[PDB]
């Protein structure tokens, strides 16, 4: 009958339906939205992972498509050239999607790191502003605040060495705190 033509039709329809789904996630993952929070940067990650689960839930569907193309190819379908070409395209589209998801995840990780660094600069800065106003328990609470300013310094140097997207502002905020600290350290 039109068996072989109908199979080609099915193959191509499945192909395009998969291609459109990839398009949607592709745009979804193209987002440039970053949080201005730590709770927000965390929710952004929670959502990116849900997208990870949605991408992986399609694994079986994609293999059924590969299997379908394998059968058409194995039986020498007259459109084998065109069929194989679609496989190459889908393989590439799937690969780029995985890489796009990974890239966005990296950005969301760096967003969280930057937001955790900022809240550290604030815990130590809101504290230095307090001591700058009125200016033996003093002692223990000085060793305490110095431990925090040391973590805030190693943490900032870790991100800068990891190639953070905010190298310029991470190093700037730190150099600003380390100097505003050694100034209050001298007057105390």
């Amino acid at each position: 009958h039109s068996h072989d033509s109908h199979d080609l039709q099915r193959f191509l329809s499945d192909f395009r339906d998969l291609m459109s789904w990839i398009n949607g996630i592709r745009g979804l993952v193209s987002s440039d939205e970053l949080a201005k929070d730590v709770t927000g940067a965390e929710a952004l990650l929670e959502r990116h992972q849900e997208h990870r689960t949605e991408i992986d839930a399609r694994a079986g569907t994609f293999q059924a498509f590969e299997q379908f193309g394998q059968q058409l190819l194995a039986h020498g379908h007259y459109a084998s050239p065109e069929i194989k070409q679609k496989l190459d395209i889908l393989d590439q589209e799937r690969a780029d999607l995985e890489k796009a998801w990974v890239q966005r995840r990296m950005m969301l990780d760096q967003c969280l790191e930057l937001q955790l660094f900022h809240r550290d600069c604030e815990q130590a800065e809101n504290w230095m502003a307090a001591r700058e106003a009125f200016l033996e328990d003093f002692d223990k609470a000085i060793n305490v605040q110095e431990e925090k300013i040391a973590a805030l310094q190693a943490f900032a140097d870790q991100l800068i060495a990891a190639g953070h997207y905010a190298k310029g502002d991470i190093s700037s905020r730190r150099n600003e705190v380390l100097d505003r600290w050694r100034r209050l350290k001298a007057q105390m």
